[PDB]
């Protein structure tokens, strides 16, 4: 039982003693410790709910990372590094270095302002080499979102900005890790029929044509927007909703999805089953529009991301650019000059 193990002060495999919870999710908690047997290390554990499903997940993640970790064992390409793992109450619990706050922790924290675009370029280039190191290795993450993307160290400086009337928080330093693979699926292992959380999920995702590696890109493209924003362009928790979304931001779903998919309950005939004037899709016509027009200048450095985003949020998960491809967009130009 979850709340009765959790507690400051607590004594994990006997060396493990709880000092505060940082994030608490759908599969339990994650707390930071002093590690007595490592000279005192702080380390995060992560305690896993004794449910099926979190407790496959977690022994799935546990297994993912011991391979990533091990080809990578410098962190060259930001996964994080578990350290070991282990059961306490018959709950599985999976240690880590430690790391500073969530990225949706920091954008709540600061009062759900946008990050500045110099940042935004630098986790953008982290992320994508990142992930692109996942695929690589024959795995798609599947749920990729902001609170799985942490900060290493989430110091920051604080001043007023008087352009939007608003107390502001910078990074001192925007590196970060990739956390959260219980999840994370290789190329020959069942691929489960739904995948990602609503607002990062793609279409094919949607339309259950099969999903890969492009499931991932679609997710950071999603990212990018909502880091650029302080939030989502796609609030929703309704599927057709969500492709309704999609149509007024990107434009018309392409015929031959449409064609090929076996999720007729979306549509009409060759369209989507959507009616503008319900509450729902007068909330769609407000709160939506083409992607373009969420720019927040038009600088090109706006447009170089803009451009870079377009491609990521391309419907065709063949057609949507790789992250490879992506390492080697222009906007990314300003971090590679001498
Ligand atoms: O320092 C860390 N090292 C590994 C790790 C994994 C997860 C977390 C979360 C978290 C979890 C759920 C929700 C949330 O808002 C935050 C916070 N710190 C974490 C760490
Ligand atoms: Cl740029
Ligand atoms: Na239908």
């Amino acid at each position: 039982s979850m709340h009765l193990i959790c507690q400051s002060g607590d004594v994990l495999s006997a060396r493990y003693e709880i000092v505060d919870t940082l994030g608490e999710g759908a599969f339990g908690k994650v707390v930071e410790c002093i590690d007595h047997k490592a000279g005192g290390r702080h380390v995060a554990v992560k305690i896993v709910k004794n449910v099926d499903r979190y407790c496959e997940a977690a022994r799935s993640e546990i297994q993912v990372l011991e391979h990533l970790n091990t080809t990578d064992p410098n962190s060259t390409f930001r996964c994080v590094q578990m350290l070991e793992w282990f059961e306490h109450h018959g709950h599985i619990c999976i240690v880590f270095e430690l790391l500073g706050l969530s990225t949706y922790d920091f954008i709540k924290e600061n009062g759900f302002l946008p990050f500045r675009l110099d940042h935004i370029r630098k986790m953008a280039y982290q992320i994508c080499k990142s992930v692109n190191f996942l695929h690589s290795n024959k795995l798609t993450h599947t749920d990729l979102k902001p609170e799985n993307i942490l900060f290493v160290q989430s110091d920051y400086t604080e001043a007023y900005n008087p352009k939007i009337k608003r107390d502001e928080r910078t990074l001192i330093n925007p590196d970060i890790k990739v956390v959260d693979f219980g999840s994370a699926t290789y190329d020959d292992e069942h691929h489960s029929t739904l995948v990602s959380t609503r607002h990062y999920r793609a279409p094919e995702v949607i339309l259950a044509l099969g999903w890969s590696q492009p499931c991932d890109v679609w997710s950071i493209g999603c990212i990018l927007i909502e880091y650029y924003l302080g939030f989502t362009v796609f609030p929703t928790h309704d599927s057709k909703e969500h492709l309704a979304m999609m149509e007024r931001i990107l434009g018309p779903l392409p015929k031959h999805m449409i064609q090929k998919t076996r999720k007729r309950k979306y549509f009409h005939h060759d369209r989507l089953d959507w009616d503008e004037h319900s509450s729902a899709g007068r909330y769609v016509s407000r709160a939506c529009k083409p992607l373009k027009e969420f720019m927040l200048s038009q600088d090109v450095e706006h447009e170089r991301l803009f451009d870079l985003i377009q491609k990521m949020l391309e419907y065709d998960p063949a057609k949507r650019i790789t992250l490879r491809e992506a390492l080697k967009h222009p906007f990314f130009d300003l971090l590679k000059k001498s």
